[PDB]
């Protein structure tokens, strides 16, 4: 059963995504590696390790991410959507995010309809593993397909799908809900190529780019 995998699917493949602020200053380095690949009858399952370091090289977060195909549809853990300086800076290694798998539609598929495309929502919780009283709600909603375009990064040139999402961040500490939005460019057998994050006033706050892939 045909299923386009929007994530690396070769064992031992390594890649680097770097997180920058609006001015272009490096905020975070995101290093990944495909640890295990399993072909199931329903589709493929991939488990990758990640290490988020700051520009000096000190570890800010480490964990693993799962990606899979199930009966023609591709899913990825929704924490990959929060792979950006705004979230990653607010982090130490005790910081974890709740599991929520969301679909990534394939715009290259036979008779794909840009006007009728379903997107899963995400409402995760970012918290301290050692002190679960310290948490934040993050709602990724109103996901929409924009277009397909070719993107060039230091890793190469990739045919991507550009998707927009709205975000809302709640916290017991803050009185108000912080809203914004963002874009993602994802390519087959690569996953995220480029991401952009904006505030409620359409001001670019940060962005990420795929710099290496071997």
């Amino acid at each position: 059963q045909d299923c386009t995998f929007f994530f690396p699917q070769t064992e031992g493949t390594v890649w680097v995504r770097k997180g920058y602020d609006a001015k272009g200053n490096l905020q975070s380095v995101m290093s990944y590696q495909v640890d295990e690949v399993e072909t199931l009858p329903s589709g493929q399952e991939v488990e990758a390790d990640y290490v988020y370091t700051n520009p000096s090289g000190t570890i800010v977060n480490k964990g693993d991410i799962k990606a899979y195909c199930q009966n023609g549809e591709f899913f990825l853990d929704s924490k990959e959507t929060l792979s950006y300086p705004g979230v990653v800076s607010e982090m130490n290694t005790n910081v974890d995010i709740t599991e929520n798998f969301i679909n990534y539609p394939n715009p290259y598929a036979a008779n794909f309809d840009k006007n009728n495309v379903y997107f899963d929502e995400a409402s995760v919780k970012i918290y301290d593993k050692k002190n679960r009283k310290n948490r934040k709600d993050m709602a990724i909603k109103d996901r929409e397909f924009i277009k397909t375009e070719s993107i060039t990064t230091p890793a190469g040139t990739f045919d991507c799908a550009k998707v927009k999402y709205n975000i809302a961040t709640r916290s017991p500490k803050s009185k108000e809900t912080i809203t914004g939005y963002g874009y993602e460019w994802y390519s087959p057998n690569v996953g995220l190529v480029r991401t952009e994050q904006y505030d409620k006033n359409n001001v670019l706050q940060s962005y990420t780019v795929l710099e290496e892939l071997k």
